[PDB]
C-alpha cells in the first residue's frame, strides 16, 4: 500500500496527505523524531539526504511533488486531457514556487521578514484568483472541472497562509470560496478535523 | 507552432531549448530585452509576472518544468509507463532543486559564497551519479532506456556546473560519460555548437 515517511509536521506532506484522505486512500505514516533523524542513518539512505520519503509497493519516491504527480497521476487528479495536465502543472509550480519563499521566510528570517512578506502577498496570491476566474467563474476547480493534485497543493498553501496572515483571501472572493468549498468536501474535511492532522504542527521550527 | 518568450540568456530555457532542437522540433523565438520588461506591459500579462513564455498553438504556459513536462508528455519524454514517470519526476525535482541553490548563488552571493558551495557540490551531485549506477550501469538514460525531459534537465545543470566549477564531474564517472553521450547526440552537439547556444550567455549577471 502506502507509507509517507516524514518528521511529524504537516510541512510539505499536507498536500499528499489531504490528497491520500480526500480520495479515499489507506497509508501508514513512519514518524521521523529529530533524534533518529540526527542518528545519520537515514537521511544518508534518502536519494537526496531529505524527507519525505513515500513508498507506493516496493516503488520507493523522494520529492513532495513526485509524490503529488504520482498520486494524481495513478488516482486519476492530473487534468483530462494533455493541456489540463500542463496547467495543473503550471499551477503545481506556482504553488511551489510560494512555498519555497514561504519555508524561507519561516526558516530564515520569519520576525525581520514577515511585514515584508505580508504586504508582497496580494501579489503572489492574484494568480491563483486569476487562473479561478478563468475556469467556470471559480465554481469548480482550479483547472477543468475534476480535482487535481493541483488542488491539494493550493489548498494547502492557501491554509498555511490564512494562519500567517490572518485575512489575506478576503481580497479575493474566488480563492475564499474556493477554500470553503474544498475544505467541505466531506473525507477532507474529516480529515482536517482529525487529531492527525490537528495536532501536528505546519512547521518544524514551531513559527507559523 | 511553438515559441519561447525569453530573455536573450540561456538561463531557464537551455533545457527545453536543447530538447527541442534534439528532438528535431521548430520553435520562434521571441527575445525580451530588459527594457521591453521593464516598461512593464508584458510582465503584467504574465501569470506569474515572469518568463519563460511559452506557446504551443493557443495553449499558453509559464513555468519552465511546466513547459519541460508538456514537451515531455507530448513528445514521449516521460518514461514508458507510470513508475518510470514518477522517477524521472523525481530527478527533475532533484534537479530544481539544485538549479534554485545555483541561481541564488549566481544572483544572490557569487564572490562571499562560490567556495563554500563549490565544497558542497559534490555531495549535490551524488544523487544523480547513484540514480546513473542503478540503472543499467549508467549506460543508457537518467530513468529507463529512452530519452526523457529529466535528461535535457540534468544535462543543463551539469553542464553549467562544469563552468562553474571545472572538473567537478572528474569523481563522477558514470555523470561524466552521461554528460560527454549526451552531448554527442547529433541534433544536440550540432545545437550546443551553434551560436544560438554559444553567443547567449548562461545568466543574466554576466557571472557563471
Ligand atoms: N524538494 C524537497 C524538499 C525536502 C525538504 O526540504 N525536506 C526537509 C524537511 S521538509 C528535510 O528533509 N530536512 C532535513 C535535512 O535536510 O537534513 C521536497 O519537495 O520534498
Ligand atoms: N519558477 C519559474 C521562475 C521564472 C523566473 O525566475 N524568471 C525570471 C528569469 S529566469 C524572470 O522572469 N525575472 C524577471 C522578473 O521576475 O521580473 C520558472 O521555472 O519558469
Amino acid at each position: 500500500p502506502y507509507t509517507v515517511v516524514y518528521f511529524p509536521v504537516r510541512g510539505r506532506c499536507a498536500a499528499l496527505r489531504m490528497l491520500l484522505a480526500d480520495q479515499g486512500q489507506s497509508w501508514k505514516e513512519e514518524v521521523v523524531t529529530v533524534e533518529t533523524w540526527q542518528e545519520g542513518s537515514l537521511k544518508a539512505s534518502c536519494l537526496y539526504g531529505q524527507l519525505p520519503k513515500f513508498q507506493d509497493g516496493d516503488l520507493t519516491l523522494y520529492q513532495s511533488n513526485t509524490i503529488l504527480r504520482h498520486l494524481g497521476r495513478t488516482l486519476g487528479l492530473y487534468g483530462k486531457d494533455q493541456q489540463e495536465a500542463a496547467l495543473v502543472d503550471m499551477v503545481n509550480d506556482g504553488v511551489e514556487d510560494l512555498r519555497c519563499k514561504y519555508i524561507s521566510l519561516i526558516y530564515t528570517n520569519y520576525e525581520a521578514g514577515k511585514d515584508d512578506y505580508v504586504k508582497a502577498l496580494p501579489g503572489q496570491l492574484k494568480p491563483f484568483e486569476t487562473l479561478l476566474s478563468q475556469n467556470q467563474g471559480g465554481k469548480t476547480f482550479i483547472v477543468g472541472d475534476q480535482i487535481s493534485f493541483a488542488d491539494y497543493n493550493l489548498l494547502d498553501l492557501l491554509l498555511i497562509h490564512e494562519v500567517l496572515a490572518p485575512g489575506c483571501l478576503d481580497a479575493f472572493p474566488l480563492l475564499s470560496a474556493y477554500v470553503g468549498r474544498l475544505s467541505a468536501r466531506p473525507k477532507l474535511k474529516a480529515f482536517l478535523a482529525s487529531p492527525e492532522y490537528v495536532n501536528l504542527p505546519i512547521n518544524g521550527n514551531g513559527k507559523q
